[PDB]
């Protein structure tokens, strides 16, 4: 395989692949729907007040050591790249923006062909996003549950983006489900090679055969979602649904689980937070708040700390959030 | 009633009522999707091919004595109220532009309470759109068929808005299925008067009785898609479950037969026109633009003329193209 130039794009610009450091792979500035952030901002108070409660988290964050998240907000997930531009500087933490469709593409969208929508997304990754120059470093897709013929040609889109820019994918899924498996299927048949991909949320299942199948292929595994409990909140039928009734040290276990079963090399981790969320019931953000208020510094202040204790070399720690994410998103080819 | 200034938001800021002059009451500049037109204008060529077709075909519609024209487009209609301001400017053309929601919310939207929608459309009207300072002047509500929970909510806090504001109503609806009526149920239920109301698409109903009980309860009857027909591409599919094979004069003549029934003064007239299109299948403008050169021309230079011929008194039209749409624009509250 051979790479593109050897920098990753990020918000502020390219950046070396030694400049990235401590990743968080799977975060949210914004968790919002296209145009939202921009046609009513006071759903977050202002659009002042997330923009300095995103600077407050990232800096917070950085203070543990993150050097750089990937928001992986799509078109639909309401990504305001001007937005990240702003907090990227205001925090010194670098961003890196996605391209890609999650499950709420509008009808301008969900009408296009895999042709039409591969041109989207490379423009998002080439020429950049809207009118900034921000090219986009990663591809974002997804599936709850088995593809429909819209997913599927978002997925091949996704496949033959990553294969002409080097960018990766990294995929949200219905881990319970197995979605990886089907997506991995398209993946490959478009010939994306696994090490492209991140088969994200795995960590919303404890199923180690399904992971460790995957892994073996030679997929990343992202176990993205580690503070994601409504545990002590089953009173919230909303949270409830939303964030499971797993413990975030259950969750994390399986990043052990994964090393003691030799794929450490395909580890990526991340809390999958965000600061602001319009695209569920109102006040889940309150409430997420109160479950993680460590937010993006949850993975360096209790994921890592928990892991060493569990007997997992510290050595092994930074492979899997420095080394890991530094080879997924390097830009790289398959050999011709 | 009551007036709360007499005067009309443009996309220029506002006009008095006698500066709105001939008005199009139902069109787009483009039809689209949410933060679409910014993230791929290249979908239309570019923005600026885009901008320049509306120049054109608003100059043209002007050169046939049209002043104004009320964008319906809404958020999820892909609404970018700046380019409206531009091609306004440029065409020297009056624009309306629309809050309310058409039926492509985005989940931030979809999981939104009445009070919350109502803040929403608020927010656009007196506010005005993202951060403009460009007020609606209309509120565009839909529905295809019976109100699904989501619309039932939409319809409601159009009614809280317009009664707050004063601002009209405006609907798209399955004519065919009588929409009409459920719709002013609803509005009538929230203390609407049905004189802020204007049931539009009842040119795709050829069911007159529908009509004039809705005309007889006050409401205005949308004739807004006079040039929509597929008659002559029967072999193009898409286009003909969109255009329908109504002839453009069996459309025209039910804004006679209204007149004729004594309704003159509560039917409104439309091309339901666009300069761009994503939000159906690739190159359907193409289609429509073979169908309609005129385009918004086509209602003064086809429609007025063969009204005429068949018997309607120039002084009518006056009355339905400048009248009927200067009193349903001007904000208008309910007595105290
Ligand atoms: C390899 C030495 O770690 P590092 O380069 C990056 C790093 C910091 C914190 C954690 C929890 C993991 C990784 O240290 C910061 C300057
Ligand atoms: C008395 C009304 O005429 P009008 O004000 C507006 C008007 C112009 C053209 C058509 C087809 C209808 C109405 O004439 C333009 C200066
Ligand atoms: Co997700
Ligand atoms: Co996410
Ligand atoms: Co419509
Ligand atoms: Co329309
Ligand atoms: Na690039
Ligand atoms: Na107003």
């Amino acid at each position: 395989s051979i790479g593109t130039g050897d920098r990753i794009n990020t918000v502020r610009g390219p950046i070396t692949i030694s400049e990235a450091g401590f990743t968080l792979t799977h975060e949210h500035i914004c968790g919002s729907s296209a145009g939202f952030l921009r046609a009513w901002p006071e759903f977050f108070g202002s659009r002042k007040a997330l923009a300095e409660k995103a600077v407050r988290g990232l800096r917070r964050a950085r203070a543990a050591g993150v050097r750089t998240i990937v928001d992986v907000s799509t078109f639909d997930i309401g990504r305001d790249v001007s937005l990240l531009a702003e907090v990227s500087r205001a925090a010194d933490v670098h961003i890196v923006a996605a391209t890609g469709l999650w499950f709420d593409p509008p009808l301008s969208m969900r009408l296009r062909s895999v042709e039409e929508l591969t041109q989207f997304f490379l423009r998002e990754i080439q020429y950049g996003i809207e009118d900034t120059g921000i090219r986009a470093g990663i591809i974002k897709v997804a599936t709850t549950g088995k593809a429909t013929p819209f997913q599927e040609l978002v997925l091949k889109a996704a496949a033959r983006a990553s294969l002409a820019t080097g960018v990766p994918v990294t995929t949200h899924t219905a881990a319970s489900q197995r979605d990886g498996e089907q997506q991995a299927a398209i993946f490959e048949s478009e010939g994306l090679s696994p090490s492209r991909v991140c088969i994200g949320h795995s960590d919303d299942t404890d199923d180690l055969s399904y992971l460790t199948a995957l892994a073996a292929r030679g997929y990343l595994i992202g176990l993205d979602r580690i503070p994601h409990s409504a545990i002590g909140l089953e009173d919230n039928a909303s949270a409830s649904a939303l964030l499971g009734i797993r413990s975030w040290q259950t969750r994390a276990l399986l990043i052990k689980a994964l090393i003691d079963q030799g794929y450490m090399k395909q580890i990526l981790v991340s809390n999958d937070w965000l600061f602001g969320f319009s695209s569920y019931v109102t006040n889940i953000m309150d409430v997420m708040d109160r479950v993680n208020p460590d937010g993006m510094a949850f993975i360096p202040l209790r994921v890592i700390p928990f892991l060493r204790e569990k007997g997992v070399p510290q050595e092994t720690l930074a492979g899997i959030t420095v080394t890991n994410p530094a080879r997924f998103l390097s830009p790289t080819l398959r050999a011709s």
